[PDB]
């Protein structure tokens, strides 16, 4: 339940990934892993806090959230140790030449649904939910990462702190776009997800047709969401009925991750799996 | 958020358990726990048991729905499960498969996982308490109300089998259940699944039973005729250790047993 302190030798560690300076390392016993590297420069402080936060992150163990295996923390480079995906993110599996069927995609959003009701179970907002911090194993599970580190203040500032060697915007709810200092709340992550479903029916990033960012902005805040004709696919009403519900303007009239595993599990089960 | 207060005029019409039919939510299982004389003195009580109750809120245990708070009636009202509780299942007509009894399992890791993860000991994990929907899907109950002292004597004034209990708790009723009581009950389970009946069927009486169980009896193993992955046999022996320290946490179970389920079973 503390955190493996892990060392450099230990590794074989790769070059970078396009899907990250993350890389692919290969530990000397317990295998292939995935490694992110947040720090590397001279000697610098917050040592105690970043393995405190490091121990805070190991804390939240579920089936459908990335686990952190250990932490690399010595003179002057610091990196997160995580379990291995083969598969990459879930905007890297949609776009492969390979056909996802409804029932998998189906899977998917019910394994998303219970992974983001166990996070918001311990009180935590994830405040960057989006297809690249969804990661997809060989059996094509899915499990919940922040690659960002939205919610470990001390690690995502080390990555810009000082002397350091080494997207978000189509899945950010409108009450966050253009804030400099906006508060995310739980409803936030709901906006998210209503964008991946629609994400995951499309196999496409939305808003194709922008031409510059202040457009995107104020076409979303003014109300603007993906365009539901352009799933050439089948996609269930039920599902395009979710999205919209999940996309709403008011925060409050969007539903809670329970509210919609209550109606989408029976749902998957009955018409999708 | 809070507890849904129900009328029993919203309805058609272990305990007096009565499958009965909301108006506009539709059909539900109802438990009467009280009928006869008025005790409104205490009703505050048994209300915030009721949101002690309803704040447990996952895929794999019962929902409370609401409760019934009346002038000498007293319900709790839950979500129903076509196929009644997982012995009865085991003991149907119907074989039911290796791979099934794995989701079986993995389910329960899963519900048992969420109410720790809530601070909650069961304390009285069984087969009874394990109910199933039409597609074997699993969820736990507290139909003894066990974690629920006030519902609990109501229950059973006026108008529970030792098989699955730790052998901390045999005679000694005023040792504290720990995360581990309910890991012990768990493992006497996992042989119920592969058995298809309860154990120790060849008991001379049930003090001199206790008293084996106390010094190291567990559950028959050949007992177990048809096919049982040795994992789970291992499983199922480092579940029911005599030392509580020595099981393992759900979490524990969970990042073994998933994988293993996944590769093997699935
Ligand atoms: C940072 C790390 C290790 C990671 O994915 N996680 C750490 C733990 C589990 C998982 C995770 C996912 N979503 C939100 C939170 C929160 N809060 C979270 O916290 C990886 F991205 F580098
Ligand atoms: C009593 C009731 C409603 C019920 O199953 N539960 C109430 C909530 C969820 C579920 C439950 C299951 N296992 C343990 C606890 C605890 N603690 C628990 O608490 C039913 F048996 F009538």
């Amino acid at each position: 339940l503390n955190v493996i302190k892990m060392k450099s030798s230990d590794f074989l560690e790769s070059a970078e990934l396009d899907s990250g300076k993350v890389s692919l390392a290969f530990h000397r016993t317990q295998g292939l892993m995935i490694m992110k590297t947040v720090y590397k420069g001279p000697n610098c402080e917050h040592n105690e806090a970043l393995l405190e936060e490091a121990k805070m992150m190991n804390r939240l163990r579920h089936s459908r959230v990335v686990k952190l295996l250990g932490v690399i923390i010595e003179e002057g480079k610091y990196s997160l140790v995580m379990e291995y995906m083969e598969k990459g993110n879930l905007m890297h599996v949609l776009k492969a030449e390979m056909s996802t069927p409804l029932s998998v995609k189906g899977r998917i959003i019910l394994e998303i649904i219970e992974g983001m009701a166990y996070l918001h179970g311990k009180g935590v907002i994830h405040k960057d939910l989006k297809p690249e911090n969804i990661l997809v194993d060989n059996d094509f599970h899915i499990k919940i990462a922040d690659l960002g580190l939205a919610s470990f203040k001390m690690w995502s500032k080390l990555n810009n702190e000082e002397h350091n060697e080494l997207g978000t915007l189509y899945y950010m709810a409108p009450e966050h776009l253009n804030d400099v200092n906006a508060k995310p709340t739980e409803k936030s992550d709901v906006y998210s997800f209503a964008v991946v479903l629609w994400a995951i029916f499309a196999n496409k990033e939305p808003y194709e047709n922008a031409i510059a960012e202040q457009q995107l902005i104020m076409a979303i805040k003014s109300g603007n969401r993906p365009d539901v004709d352009d799933i050439t696919e089948y996609c269930p009403r039920e599902i395009i009925s979710l999205m919209k519900l999940c996309w709403e303007a008011n925060p409050e009239a969007r539903p809670t991750f329970p509210g919609i595993e209550e109606k989408f599990r029976p749902f998957y089960l009955s018409q999708l799996e």
